[PDB]
This record gives structure tokens, C-alpha cells and sequence, in this order.
């Protein structure tokens, strides 16, 4: 029997015509998260409640409902229950949810729980905005020049988990087929060879890129850059870029800039000419360091998005405070983007900034922009005040060391 | 008939027992390179000749022999001759060669010429050392903490070019096979879907990792880090890491550090305990910025190596002066690692640092360490003297702007 308790006071968010109908008392499912989730989640709940209370003068209030996934799920439902069917059902049913870091066990043949949540709920958009918060200790000279929003495709690519182990009967079978029936000759060593499949479809590419362009329009952003490795992988990465440009032309009236290949899409609200361009992935990893100001909205495939998001987070000193969201047509799951750091679990020491900023994204997604704005304001003030957790403090001089919970309070105090 | 002229004075380098027998007058094949290759190659030839002349007091002298690949090949041999069979033969025959940047044409269905050279000559090691040269304008605060050597697997991975176009009969065939015979269910959108294959074998992984560990030993390096995405791709990237550790144990007496998974390999010459460790690729892209001093020799797959090498080059301000080598058991091809920048071709303006430093690697590979040391010394002095090309100069104050050829002279002057 389920151990999830539906809040007595609270109402389910609904979806109508692609628009969320959020009540003043929405029930929001939340997954504590493994390791440090025990530290960061309480801080997030308190910070969000304060922002909501302050923004709407007590008129609105979230009814938090704990659901399970990960190590805590096994402890609540038993041995092999890492991801309960009800969790997938509840997230879909309640439309909006948030979670702390999750870890996948090894030895049992189970694949990434984070990816499982994304694929099973068809949350095809991994949204990762990366900006700099003044006062944050950064390894680069000008982190303030970084203000990007990453639209990472979440349902395809090698990240889809389609592969076979070297020497397995399946691997031999696939390799045999490829060589004998497909005439593949580029497999350097066919024996003791692992094989993975990388899929990329037109519908997959277009729904991701459509969301990216719509975001640029809605937020009056300057450009959308299709990042890919099409020079090497023409049929997957290359097709992604091709379909991205095609979508811009076919659905957003994209016009040619100069002799190509860049396009300009007129923002139907501001009249701003949004530039649609593309950069080879490896070169892009250099350009984010060398010319960050030239980039804004980024649209890319699963793996590249994972790399780009992490690299960007690192350079702005946001490795531990990078917000993230997994959005689909029916529901959305916001999440802390860092690991579980089990060594510090329960020490009330880690930075709750990531999950808090992800809650900021959640609030904005629900249409509660005032509360979201309050969290952004609190984070900016706390960081600028140099009242921070150990991860920031250790890289700074003249900073006040704060516990995880205390930093949560600092954010509230700066709202 | 061939238009390659074998130098009258000069002798072929030979290979015996895995050791190169280099004469005092070795014939070295060289490919000018497209675009700026017309600028950087002459500078390289002059710099190398000066280093050789100075190091060995006129006793040794390279007999340069021009061979063709790329745009210049089509002009020398005709319309469709992008990569002549003789070029592959000559490089193998002469054992050591160098080349300027190469570009692959689009529209003719031809794949990367750089990859073609690597795969066809089985140059399985892409060696990319990345260090900082004092005085180089860098986007990071402490580029001097970067001193790494990248061992990128060069014959496998998605980089192998095994793929089929969306809607092609072949793609449909493969997808059908995967779904109906392999029972694959993770292909989100089977229609209008491009497909790529990612292979990774035990022999491929081990020969790359073997070279990496041997390099750490020969150069008394502190550690070898296996970089991979095994948490997501268990059978390719994960297997790579597994085989890498296994090789360390089976062939280099690797011992367990603490409770694992790190290993220590005793350097048989210095007694130094070389640490063998591993880091997930996305996290590694963050760690190179946050904790560069903790890394040294890196062993990774093709694609990850491409990303890591470019990211590292960018952070030390070496985007245009990053050396590179493609090494196999029978021959080796050193190369400028940047693009062709056709806009500046012939303007004697671009930085010849990349191809020159690659020539430094070449000289060292031939056992001519004195000459190689002279080039390193010249580069360090020229850069530190602030007498540099536009790409450096534009990011600095109080620097003397030099043409490509002039920077070549500056290097010589600082030898
Ligand atoms: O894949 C996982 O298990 C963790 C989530 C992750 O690192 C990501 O894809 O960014
Ligand atoms: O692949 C090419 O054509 C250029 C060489 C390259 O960028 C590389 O693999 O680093
Ligand atoms: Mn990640
Ligand atoms: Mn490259």
C-alpha cells in the first residue's frame, strides 16, 4: 500500500491548452534525494515557503507532498524499490515536482535513475540556465560575461542506454549483422568489442529546438546557437543542426543573414532580430571561455548538453549552485544538479544553492514569478554579502562561513 | 605519374625492434596544409632547420619532401584527388611526417581527411600535450597550473564514421533489426531517425592505455587518469575504464590504493608511485578548471579526447599554439591542430606556434631532443618577450605585433 500522504489542504495543478492552471494552494511532490539531499531539501522547503509567503502576503501556500526515488525509496518500500511506479504516476498527475540529488546503485544492472525519470516521463527538455552571481569565487577572469540558457535534448543520443557488452552473444550478433548485412568495415577490432547506438530523430530534434526558440522569444534573448559535431557525425549531430535550422525557417520565419548559414528570427513581441547560428561542439567548449558574451540560448543533443552545462557551471563558480529542470508536455521535474556527496550527508554543511535555484525555476514555471524573483534576489544578496557555505568560503578571504541551513536563512534575509 | 620528388641528399628513417633508426640526414615528408598552411609551414621549416643546425652544429640536416593531401592535392593531381594513395604510402614508408591544417570539402560525401589519415595509417594515439607558456594571454586566473598530456584513442568511438541517414533504406534496415531482432525499445522516435554506431574494443583500449602508462613512466609523470562516461555508457566508455585499470594491473604491477578504485604503478626507473585513477568526463571538464594541478597524463576515448584537448588548449591561451601528434606502431604524423582560417591565408599573419610545437614533438620523437629543447626554449622566450602575432597581441597591452614569419624569427632568436 502507498506510504505517500496526499495533503488534506491543497489542490492539484491542472493542464489546459498547454497552460498550467495553478491554484493558490498547489500540492507539490518532492523527492528528498540521496546523501546531502537530507541537508539541502529542508533548506529549500524553508526558502521557498518564505518566498511564497512574502510574495503573496499569505494568500498562496504550497502543500508539499513527499514522494520517493533512490536510496530512501528502498528504505520506505523495500529492497528492490529504487523507482516506484507511483512516483512516475504522481509526478505526471501533479504536473510539477522537485528533487534532491539521486544516486544509482552499481552491481545490480540498474541504469541512471535520473535518466529513468526523464525518459519514462518523456521530459525531453533539460533546461540549464547558467549565469554569474557577483561575489562568487570563479576560476576565470570574467565570469560575468556568461549568461546562457542550455536546452539539452533529453530523450535520445547515446545517453538513451542502448548498448551491448563486449563478448556477449548480443554484441556478437549486432556486430555480425553490421559487418555482413550492412557491410560495415570501420570497426577496427570486431572481437571483444562493446557496441552502443546513437539515435537522433527529426521529431526529437524539432521539439527540443522549438522549445529553445520559443524560450528566446518569451524571454527576449539575443540568439539561439545549435551546438553539434556534424562535421564528424553527419547523420545524427549534423542532422540535428540541419533540422534545427529548418525548424527556424519553417515555423519562425527565419531569414538568411548575409550568405548563410546564420538566420534571423523576428521576435513577434519585441521586434528584436534573434540570431540563429551554429558552432561545432569542440570549438564551442573553447568559445564559452574565449567569447562567452557572444552566446545566449543553446540548443544541443543529450551528451553535448551534459558537457556544456557542466563546463559552464564550473567557469562561473556555480558547480554547486547550478539550477536545472526536466520539462515535458505533461509535467516537469526540477532538480539539484550536483552529486550526492555522501561524505558530508547530515552535516548541514553543503551548498543548498542548486536545489534552491531549481525551486526558483519551478516557481517561475508555475507562473509565480514574484516568489521566483524573491529567491533570485535573496541568492544575489547572500552571495554578494559574502555570507556563504564552505565551498565558496574556502576560495575566498573575508567571508563569513555559514552552515547549509544558515545560508538558507541568509537567502531569506536578503529577499 | 607521381609529382613527389624524393630528395637526392637524404636517407629514409627505418624501424627496428620498435625503435626508429634515424640518420643525420632524414627525409621528412610534409603536407603544406590548406588555408593558413601556406603561412605557417614556411615558418615551421625555417624554425626547425635553425634548431637542427644550432643543436648539431651542421652535422645533421632534414631533407624535406613535400607530399599532398587536401585542396593542394586536387590542384597537383586533379579534380577528385583529395588524399592520394601515395601519401598514405609515403608516410608509412618514411616513418615520420608533419602537416599543416587540413579541411574537408562538403557536398561530395567525403569524410574528414584528418580522420582518414589517422584511421588508414592506424595512428591509434592522438597525443596532445597542453602546458602554459608564461606571458600567454589566458581567460583563466591560473593557467600555469595546467600541465597535462592527452592520450586520445584515435581508431574507434562514434568518431569512426559508422552511421546512416534518417529515412534512408539502410537506416530503416538497421532500426528494424534493432527493434525486432535485438528487442530494442529505447529508440524514442524510430521514424526519420538517424543512427550512429559507437564501438570500443579491449585491444583498442589497451594499446592506447599501454602507450599512456609507458609515457608516464618514460617521462616520470605523476598519474594517469582514465576519463570516461561509464556511468551512462557502461559497455563502451565503462569498458574502456575497466580495461584501462585491468591493463595497469596485468602489465604494470598496479597495486590498490586504500579501498579502491585507484591504483599505484611503480615507475621502474625512478621508483615514483604513479597514480592510476578515473574521473567521469563531464565532471572532468569542471575539474580541469577547478583543480588542474591534480591531473597529468590523461587516457580517454576519441570524442572525449577531442573535447578535453580543445577545452584545455583554450584555458591556457593555447587555442592557436596547441601541438599534436598521431602515432602508430609503424609511423607517425605530427600536425597543426587549429583550423585553416582561409580568410587570413597568405597574409603572413596567423600564429605558427601550433605547427612549430608539433615539429618540436616530431624532433623529440626522432630522438633529436636537443633540437626539440631549442624550439621549446625559443617559444618560451618569444612569448615571454611579448613579441607575438595578432592573436596574442590583441589580448595584451605593451606587446610588439609580429607577422607570422617574424614570430618564427623571434623563436629562432630566443633559442
Ligand atoms: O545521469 C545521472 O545519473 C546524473 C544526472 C546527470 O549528471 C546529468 O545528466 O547531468
Ligand atoms: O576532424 C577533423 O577533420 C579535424 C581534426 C580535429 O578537429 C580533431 O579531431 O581534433
Ligand atoms: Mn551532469
Ligand atoms: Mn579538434
Amino acid at each position: 500500500e502507498s506510504k505517500v500522504v496526499v495533503p488534506a489542504q491543497g489542490k492539484k495543478i491542472t493542464l489546459q491548452n498547454g497552460k498550467l492552471n495553478v491554484p493558490e494552494n498547489p500540492i507539490i511532490p518532492y523527492i528528498e534525494g540521496d546523501g546531502i539531499g537530507v541537508d539541502v531539501t529542508p533548506a529549500m522547503l524553508k526558502v521557498v515557503d518564505a518566498a511564497v509567503e512574502k510574495a503573496y502576503k499569505g494568500e498562496r501556500k504550497i502543500s508539499w507532498m513527499e514522494i520517493y526515488t533512490g536510496e530512501k525509496s528502498t528504505q520506505v518500500y523495500g529492497q528492490d524499490v529504487w523507482l516506484p511506479a507511483e512516483t512516475l504516476d504522481l509526478i505526471r498527475e501533479y504536473r510539477v515536482a522537485i528533487k534532491g540529488p539521486l544516486t544509482t546503485p552499481v552491481g545490480g544492472g540498474i541504469r541512471s535513475l535520473n535518466v529513468a525519470l526523464r525518459q519514462e516521463l518523456d521530459l525531453y527538455i533539460c533546461l540549464r540556465p547558467v549565469r554569474y552571481y557577483q561575489g562568487t569565487p570563479s576560476p576565470v577572469k570574467h565570469p560575468e560575461l556568461t549568461d546562457m540558457v542550455i536546452f539539452r535534448e533529453n530523450s535520445e543520443d547515446i545517453y538513451a542506454g542502448i548498448e551491448w557488452k563486449a563478448d556477449s552473444a548480443d554484441a556478437e550478433k549486432v556486430i555480425k549483422f553490421l559487418r555482413e548485412e550492412m557491410g560495415v568495415k570501420k570497426i577496427r577490432f570486431p572481437e571483444h568489442c562493446g557496441i552502443g547506438i546513437k539515435p537522433c530523430s527529426e521529431e526529437g530534434t524539432k521539439r527540443l529546438v522549438r522549445a529553445a526558440i520559443e524560450y528566446a522569444i518569451a524571454n527576449d534573448r539575443d540568439s539561439v546557437t545549435l551546438v553539434h559535431m556534424g562535421n564528424i557525425m553527419k547523420f545524427t549531430e549534423g542532422a540535428f543542426k540541419d533540422w534545427g535550422y529548418q525548424l527556424a525557417r519553417e515555423e519562425f520565419g527565419g531569414e538568411l543573414i548575409d550568405g548563410g548559414p546564420w538566420l534571423k528570427v523576428k521576435n513577434p513581441n519585441t521586434g528584436k532580430e534573434i540570431v540563429i547560428k551554429d558552432v561545432i561542439a569542440d570549438a564551442f567548449l573553447q568559445q564559452i571561455l574565449l567569447r562567452p558574451a557572444e552566446y545566449d540560448v543553446i540548443a544541443c543533443m543529450n551528451l553535448n548538453g551534459d558537457y556544456i552545462s557542466d563546463a559552464l557551471a564550473a567557469q562561473v563558480g556555480g558547480i554547486g549552485i547550478a539550477p536545472g529542470a526536466n520539462i515535458g508536455d505533461e509535467c516537469a521535474l526540477f532538480e539539484a544538479t550536483h552529486g550526492t556527496a555522501p561524505k558530508y550527508a547530515g552535516q548541514d554543511k553543503v551548498n543548498p544553492g542548486s536545489i534552491i535555484l531549481s525551486a526558483e525555476m519551478m516557481l517561475r514555471h508555475m507562473g509565480w514569478t514574484e516568489a521566483a524573483d524573491l529567491i533570485v534576489k535573496g541568492m544575489e544578496g547572500a552571495i554578494n554579502a559574502k555570507t556563504v557555505t564552505y565551498d565558496f568560503e574556502r576560495l575566498m578571504d573575508g567571508a563569513k562561513l555559514l552552515k547549509c541551513s544558515e545560508f538558507g536563512d541568509a537567502i531569506i534575509e536578503n529577499m
